[PDB]
């Protein structure tokens, strides 16, 4: 397995330079065995190392521990699954802590929140209420940063503490992780701070409990030992019960998070159907990208941080060139539309919005359809079968979409628009 170890660390050295990224972390852990590989610059600023120790902000990775951490509640009576929010917190309280964590609540993506000053989760559990929602919970799913938000304040209800102490206390000090955040509003103590990388967003109070985490590719992989076949060879294995993480990777049916990923679990998305399924998150911070990817069978995870803007780029990169190395991870591709373009059904056309986001269907004098945004270019837009949609800007600056709308009934209209994983309800 020797030679192995050295292939990554060849292919991932010589990747950073192609994709010129300022600094990066790889970690593997595989065969019992961690791999940790740790290149380039925690700041061009500065010019120190970057050293496995560094940390990356996660991003939307965050919500992988958020989602660990709530689990450990619901492992401790302290939490329950799958009956309503209204219980716990001050429409909405039709949702479960099920729902949240699968995406499935119809939460908003984003509601503003810039007045939150400390640790508490109340007041925007509060704005929360006042919000209209995607869809009735369950019925399909729709990315949400602030369901995440949610959580944080379910489980400040929960235990008695804040996220970020019960993110510490409960979850992260357990696993040998050195707690660190984008904003940490506590007073807190002192000691050396960590070193993080620099990433030229999430970066707001309200946003911590779903993209605020700070920490290392190691951390990342250290957390998903406890999934893993061979999980019993981890000392901290209690911290997350056989059942917890079989929960957490678990999709829920009946909501394909179209444009993510096949599915999506508790906290965990998955890429791939069978024996060649991989579980995982991604995140990004501006100039700071993360992905986190986990085969439990083969009791296999390995995780990325970089702190350059081709860090999307570096991790497809990296995907293409891991099997070179046994490591066949998972991938994800839209579906490219079957057909030809359908009769513009009007029936289309209209305002979808999610939270502020906002599109219009609208057509032209001629009949086609089309997708306009604020501040965008104007798309045509094509229906094909299956209710897919592609869209094209003829402009080479701006990517075309693949969609798709639904229906919350097979003899109703389309009620959402749905692509990279977000829906927007029609108005
Ligand atoms: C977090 O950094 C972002 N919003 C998540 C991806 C999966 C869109
Ligand atoms: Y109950
Ligand atoms: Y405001």
């Amino acid at each position: 397995e020797g030679a192995e170890r050295d292939a990554v660390g060849a292919l991932f050295e010589e990747l950073v330079r192609e994709h010129r990224v300022t600094g990066a972390q790889l970690s593997v852990y595989r065969d019992g065995a961690l791999s940790e590989y740790a290149t380039g610059l925690a700041s061009v600023r500065t010019g120190e190392p970057v050293t496995p120790r560094t940390g990356f902000p996660f991003g939307s990775v965050t919500k992988f521990l958020t989602a660990e951490l709530v689990m450990q509640f619901v492992c401790d009576g302290d939490l329950d699954l799958d009956d309503p929010l209204a219980g716990l917190l001050p429409p909405l309280g039709t949702a479960t802590v099920r729902q949240l964590l699968s995406h499935t609540a119809g939460v908003v993506d984003s509601i503003e929140y810039d007045e939150m000053r400390g640790p508490s989760y109340r007041r925007f559990a509060a704005a929360c209420a006042r919000q209209p929602a995607l869809f009735p919970p369950g019925l399909a799913f729709s990315y949400s940063n602030t369901g995440y938000c949610l959580l944080g304040a379910v489980i400040e209800a929960a235990s008695g503490m804040d996220w970020w102490t019960a993110m510490d206390s409960c979850l992260l000090r357990p696993l040998g992780i050195e707690p660190a955040f984008l904003h940490d509003p506590r007073p807190g103590q002192g000691g050396a701070a960590r070193p993080v990388a620099e990433g030229h967003h999430m970066a707001s109070l309200s946003l911590a409990a779903a993209g605020g985490l700070v920490g290392s590719a190691t951390d990342l992989v250290t957390a998903a030992r406890p999934h893993l076949a061979d999980r019993k060879t981890f000392a901290q294995h209690d911290l997350l019960p056989e059942d917890a993480v079989l929960a957490m990777r678990t999709c829920v049916p009946d909501a394909e998070p179209f444009g993510l990923a096949d599915g999506w679990g508790l906290g965990l998305m998955r890429h791939g159907t069978g024996d060649g399924a991989w579980y995982g998150h991604d995140g990004a911070v501006g100039g700071a990208s993360c992905n986190l990817r986990i085969h439990p069978d083969r009791s296999l995870a390995l995780a990325l941080t970089a702190n350059s803007t081709a860090g999307p780029k570096l991790w497809e990169a990296l995907v293409a060139r891991l099997p070179e190395a046994g490591l066949d991870v998972g991938h994800y591709a839209l579906p490219v539309p079957d057909s030809a373009p359908l009769a513009p059904d009007a029936g289309h056309l209209g305002t979808y919005a999610n939270g502020d986001l906002e599109l219009m269907v609208t057509h032209d004098a001629a009949g086609d359809l089309f997708l306009t945004r604020e501040s965008y270019s104007d798309y045509r837009l094509s229906l094909h079968e299956d209710d897919l949609f592609v869209a094209r800007s003829g402009e080479p600056g701006a990517l075309p979409i693949t969609g798709r709308f639904v229906r919350e009934h097979p003899a109703g209209p389309v009620a959402l628009l749905q692509y990279g994983g977000r829906a927007m309800h029609r108005l």
